[PDB]
């Protein structure tokens, strides 16, 4: 195109142009203010309309990185803030673009975003509707500089959803306040879910990732045939590492070419892409990554011929191992919808390794016959832990299945802190709550996802504070074993009880009208100060411990005088307990 800057202008439209400008800029001036960036963002626009208008235009020739580039460099306080960041602009394209991705900021110690008060939100949002959503956006955008910009424009939309919604309504706070929970943890997911691939690619490398998109891909397209399958799992691969290594718009236009060669052979791929096939182009690539899996093709036959009875599994083997392996995951996969993806990965890697102790043997054939006997305790353990958990789950609901994970955990791993022990708990009770309302066929894939984002979040902290040995090996295992090495932990015998500090069992008259969330944080932050002190103490007497606490905010909520009541009773409920467990 004659100016890349109008040609991107008319895919995308004034809106959405601005704010990924906006975006842009945030996610590369991490410090700068909101207004410094709305000022920049006009100056950009105005220049692509003139673009726009006609394309030979001064400067309308230059490239998106030309242009970009120079802009960030009038900044006027590059050198005061950013340091050596400024000295990017002593270099040509491309090495300084090179230069400045270089120096985003993954962790920049940004004060933590404060939500205010719902009516506060409300009328904000009604008085200015725009700079509350742009700021918002701002303010996320810097806080999470690699995030795909696209994506945080999906999220945004969402937002001001919730908030037409919820504002005209009656109760707006609780309206408002679950959709914004959701969210926001979704958001975290997603934000974690991207950081995770990258790592993963660096530590376990390109073959890995490929088994890992096999799989994925074969669940979601089972009606696909397997040479289209390898050709998108490589067209995926090459995706990824540039978006990992990778700047904004190199990102984009890898994504937006592999998005349209999927539209035009839906014929090939999946039945259920037109939706996403007709949507905008900005949208496209987003909508196919969250398409729900095609259903898979009729009277598919049992893998057996051709992966166990076959006279010439070896022969295909050796000729190609890893298009076998391949082939094996594309057949097992695509029968397998209710499957995680780590474990069909481990399926593979058992058949793998099958393969290489049997067609060396005396007798291959006889070796590798019962391979598929292997597979039954790897299928069984997952579907069982699931079974059971969400068996707790209904039995308990969800603060209470929260606090039966506390005491468990707890007792595993008592040297990792108490706001991390409480954090990582809920988060784990929340993906019961999620996944067990699935039926069984979809619950193993929803756990897969989510617990590989609540188990990130705790190995990152471990990382960062090391206190557990176990915690550190399950943390840097590879992907497939992560979680069954913290399935695995068992308790720990030689934990020394912390001592008895009587103000951690203190609670206070606020905490009968707190928020809903406040006191069950309160509550779950004394039950594992209280098992961290009584390590011993037996599922009958922390039911009676946790019943009396029950009796007493319940009394000490009625009474009157609220704040001698806590303190009186406090004290007795505190002696009361320490009797009864020793
Ligand atoms: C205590 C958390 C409750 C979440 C629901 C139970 C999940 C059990 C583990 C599922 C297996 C994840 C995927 C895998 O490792 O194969
Ligand atoms: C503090 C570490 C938390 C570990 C979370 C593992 C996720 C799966 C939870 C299912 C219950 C534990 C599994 C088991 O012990 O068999
Ligand atoms: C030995 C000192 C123990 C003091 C007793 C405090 C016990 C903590 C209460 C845990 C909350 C129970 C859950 C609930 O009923 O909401």
């Amino acid at each position: 195109h004659k100016s890349e800057v109008a040609h991107r202008f008319k895919d995308l439209g004034e809106e959405n142009f601005k704010a990924l400008v906006l975006i842009a800029f945030a996610q590369y001036l991490q410090q700068c203010p909101f207004e410094d960036h709305v000022k920049l963002v006009n100056e950009v626009t105005e220049f692509a309309k003139t673009c726009v208008a006609d394309e030979s235009a001064e400067n309308c020739d230059k490239s998106l990185h030309t242009l970009f580039g120079d802009k960030l460099c009038t900044v006027a306080t590059l050198r005061e803030t950013y340091g050596e960041m400024a000295d990017c602009c002593a270099k040509q394209e491309p090495e300084r673009n090179e230069c400045f991705l270089q120096h985003k900021d993954d962790n920049p110690n940004l004060p933590r975003l404060v939500r205010p008060e719902v009516d506060v939100m409300c009328t904000a949002f009604h008085d200015n509707e725009e700079t509350f959503l742009k700021k918002y956006l701002y303010e996320i955008a810097r806080r999470h500089p690699y995030f795909y910009a696209p994506e945080l424009l999906f999220f945004a939309k969402r937002y001001k959803a919730a908030f037409t919604e919820c504002c005209q309504a009656a109760d707006k706070a609780a309206c408002l306040l679950p959709k914004l929970d959701e969210l926001r943890d979704e958001g975290k997911a997603s934000s974690a879910k991207q950081r995770l691939k990258c790592a993963s690619l660096q530590k376990f490398g390109e073959r890995a990732f490929k088994a890992w998109a096999v799989a994925r891909l074969s669940q979601r397209f089972p009606k696909a045939e397997f040479a289209e399958v390898s050709k998108l799992v490589t067209d995926l691969t090459k995706v990824h590492t540039e978006c990992c290594h990778g700047d904004l718009l190199e990102c984009a236009d890898d994504r937006a070419d592999l998005a349209k060669y999927i539209c035009e052979n839906q014929d090939s791929i999946s039945s259920k892409l037109k939706e996403c096939c007709e949507k905008p182009l900005l949208e496209k690539s987003h909508c196919i990554a969250e398409v729900e899996n095609d259903e898979m093709p009729a009277d598919l036959p049992s893998l057996a011929a051709d992966f166990v009875e076959s006279k010439d599994v070896c022969k295909n083997y050796a000729e190609a191992k890893d298009v076998f392996l391949g082939m094996f995951l594309y057949e097992y996969a695509r029968r397998h919808p209710d499957y995680s993806v780590v474990l069909l990965l481990r399926l593979a890697k058992t058949y793998e390794t099958t393969l290489e102790k049997c067609c060396a043997a005396a007798d291959p054939h006889e070796c590798y016959a019962k391979v598929f006997d292997e597979f039954k305790p790897l299928v069984e353990e997952p579907q069982n832990l699931i079974k059971q958990n969400c068996e707790l789950f209904e039995q308990l609901g969800e603060y209470k299945f929260q606090n039966a994970l506390l005491v468990r955990y707890t007792k595993k791993v008592p040297q990792v802190s108490t706001p991390t022990l409480v954090e990582v708990s809920r988060n784990l009770g929340k993906v019961g709550s999620k996944c067990c309302k699935h039926p069984e066929a979809k619950r193993m894939p929803c756990a897969e996802d989510y617990l590989s984002v609540v188990l990130n979040q705790l190995c990152v902290l471990h990382e960062k504070t090391p206190v557990s040995d176990r915690v550190t090996k399950c943390c840097t295992e590879s992907l497939v074993n992560r979680r069954p090495c913290f399935s695995a932990l068992e308790v720990d015998e030689t934990y020394v009880p912390k001592e008895f500090n009587a103000e951690t069992f203190t609670f206070h008259a606020d905490i009968c009208t707190l928020s809903e969330k406040e006191r069950q944080i309160k509550k779950q932050t004394a039950l594992v100060e209280l098992v961290k002190h009584k390590p011993k103490a037996t599922k009958e007497q922390l039911k009676a411990v946790m019943d009396d606490f029950a009796a007493f905010v319940e009394k000490c909520c009625k009474a009157d005088d609220k704040e001698t009541c806590f303190a009186e009773e406090g004290k007795k409920l505190v002696a009361a307990s320490q009797a009864a467990l020793g």
